[PDB]
């Protein structure tokens, strides 16, 4: 590992572990190098050859093919007390949290492009049998040259199933009222809730709910000027009853979602500066 990759600066660390910038030696390919302590892994999976491995590795492999809406796993290594994941790294890049912090509330044309791409990426995960469980601005990277968005951090994820989940380790302020109240949720409708939070954050520059009681009440106040169509879509995603939330098809067919820009157009108009 140490002879295959040159490690650069720490990009970030937290509950997910530590993530470093790196370069693949043979290639000069930019990579990210993620370390997770074994004692901090609660979800374990099995490789097709029967090897004990973090579920995150299983989810990443299921998701890591041609589609570039998800940051792909390139390699992985086991150490005595940790696992090391080698992930693709776009350059230049900025996560959506930082982007919104710097720019404030996004213009709706830009939010539409970004949200659409996140939907396509989440649909890809679900099609591969993977539930992300921590969709949020911090877990989305923007390839600033290509205008392409990429999902990161499958450390909180799960195999997608059609029955109830009773565990959750994603971000609480993005979690749905059914989780808060009953400690149970279904995968897709919980994902749509978090998408509603994400969309609100894009067009308002902050999340709509801070405390559990706000989530449970589910009343959405807009603190910035937001179009009626966008407001409608957000309020639909944030329906209290999960079965009242839109399907992915319904979100993408929503009037607010029509005429999305291509990623390169998005970059040329909004990112190149
Ligand atoms: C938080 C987290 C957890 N698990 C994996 C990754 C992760 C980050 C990545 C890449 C792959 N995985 C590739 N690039 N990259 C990256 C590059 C620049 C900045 C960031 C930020 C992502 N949000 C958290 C802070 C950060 F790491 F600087 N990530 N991040």
């Amino acid at each position: 590992l140490e002879s295959q990759y040159q490690v650069g600066p720490l990009l970030g660390s937290g509950g997910f572990g530590s993530v470093y910038s790196g370069i693949r030696v043979s290639d000069n390919l930019p990579v990210a190098i993620k370390h997770v302590e074994k004692d901090r892994i609660s979800d374990w999976g099995e490789l097709p050859n029967g090897t004990r491995v973090p579920m995150e590795v299983v989810l990443l492999k299921k998701v890591s093919s041609g589609f570039s809406g998800v940051i792909r796993l390139l390699d992985w290594f086991e150490r005595p007390d940790s696992f090391v994941l080698i992930l693709e790294r776009p350059e230049p890049v900025q996560d959506l949290f930082d982007f919104i912090t710097e720019r404030g509330a996004l213009q709706e044309e830009l939010a539409r492009s970004f949200f659409w791409q996140v939907l396509e990426a989440v649909r890809h995960c679900h099609n591969c049998g993977v539930l992300h469980r921590d969709i949020k601005d911090e877990n989305i990277l923007i390839d600033l040259n290509r205008g392409e968005l990429k999902l990161i951090d499958f450390g909180s994820g799960a195999l997608l199933k059609d029955t109830v989940y009773t565990d959750f380790d994603g971000t609480r302020v993005y979690s749905p009222p059914e989780w808060i109240r009953y400690h149970r949720y279904h995968g897709r409708s919980a994902a749509v809730w978090s998408l509603g939070i994400l969309l609100y954050d894009m067009v308002c520059g902050d999340i709509p709910f801070e405390h559990d009681e706000e989530i449970i009440r589910g009343q959405v106040f807009f603190r910035q000027r937001v179009s009626s169509e966008c407001q409608h879509l957000i309020r639909w995603c944030l329906a209290l009853r999960p079965s009242d939330r839109p399907t992915f098809e319904e979100i993408q067919n929503h009037p607010w979602m029509q005429d999305v820009l291509l990623p390169q157009e998005t970059a040329e108009i909004h990112l190149h500066s």
